[PDB]
């Protein structure tokens, strides 16, 4: 199949090289998968979701997502127009307030909600979770991440936006995840995104259009933006057959487009969510 005047990032992760505009990939589109996007809700109604998303828990007065953050990253996982896994079922968990913020007790009982939820779904080709945010180092939430990785769900974190090595960021810090920095349309690294030896992959996270709230779209930037690129890209392979959830984030390494990114600090990886698509 062909997305023709695709969103750069998503023509980006079906090319080896930069600049082009039409997304390739397979037909079966992540069909059969789950993804759970952990962050300020998600529009279910948005017309792009086309019924594939709904709520299933939030830690807030509302399960509506009254920012936009969630939406967003819900869209790059699987909205029809802009989402790599244009097939999967989004499922919304809002740990986060309306003002993208949140306590990290919340965070922690939102991930173990899901290493559970998982069980009464029907996800016959597997589980992704979406983190999208983070803070200070905890080694409470990085435990968390590494329980609902353990649990058989391929979790995908934001590296973070402090221009700054992300070991001192949860959960980004914890090694069992799959940890996402964020590159431009021009294959720099961006000018935001954390570095170092603990980023796993890199996507694209500078000018993403999506959905957002309202029943609109726009385009804003962030590691938070690049993680549901490779969450999207993990859910699209297992049902593809080629990786599992607890080898997702390795496979995904071993088949990146490497050596393509520039502004990459000595010591991290120089790797680009690549699905390898072949007509
Ligand atoms: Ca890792």
């Amino acid at each position: 199949a062909a997305q023709t005047n695709a969103p750069w990032g998503l023509a980006r992760i079906s090319s080896t090289s930069p600049g082009t505009s039409t997304y390739y990939y397979d037909e079966s589109a992540g069909q059969g998968s789950c993804v759970y996007v952990i962050d300020t809700g998600i529009e279910a109604s948005h017309p792009e979701f086309e019924g594939r998303a709904q709520m299933v828990k939030t830690y807030y007065y509302s399960s509506r997502d009254g920012n936009g953050h969630g939406t967003h990253c819900a869209g790059t996982v699987g909205s029809r127009t802009y989402g790599v896994a244009k097939k999967t079922q989004l499922f919304g968990v809002k740990v986060l307030d309306d003002n993208g913020s949140g306590q990290y007790s919340t965070i922690i009982a939102g991930m173990d909600f899901v290493a559970s939820d998982k069980n009464n779904r029907n996800c016959p080709k597997g589980v992704v979770a979406s983190l999208s945010l983070g803070g200070g180092y905890s080694s409470s939430v990085n435990s968390a991440a590494a329980r609902l990785q353990s649990s058989g769900v391929m979790v995908a974190v934001a590296a973070g936006n402090n221009n700054a090595d992300a070991r001192n960021y949860s959960p980004a810090s914890e090694p069992s995840v799959c940890t996402v920095g964020a590159s431009d349309r021009y294959d720099r690294r961006s000018s935001f995104s954390n570095y170092g030896s603990v980023l796993d992959i890199f996507g694209p996270g500078t000018d993403i259009l999506s959905t957002w709230i309202g029943g609109s779209t726009r385009s804003i930037s962030g590691t938070s933006m690049a993680t549901p690129h490779v969450a999207g890209l993990a859910a699209y392979l297992m049902t593809l057959g080629k990786t599992t959830a607890a080898s997702a984030c390795r496979y995904i390494a071993d088949t990146a487009n490497k050596g393509d990114l520039s502004n990459i600090p000595f010591g991290t990886v120089n790797l680009l969510a690549y699905n390898n698509y072949q007509a």
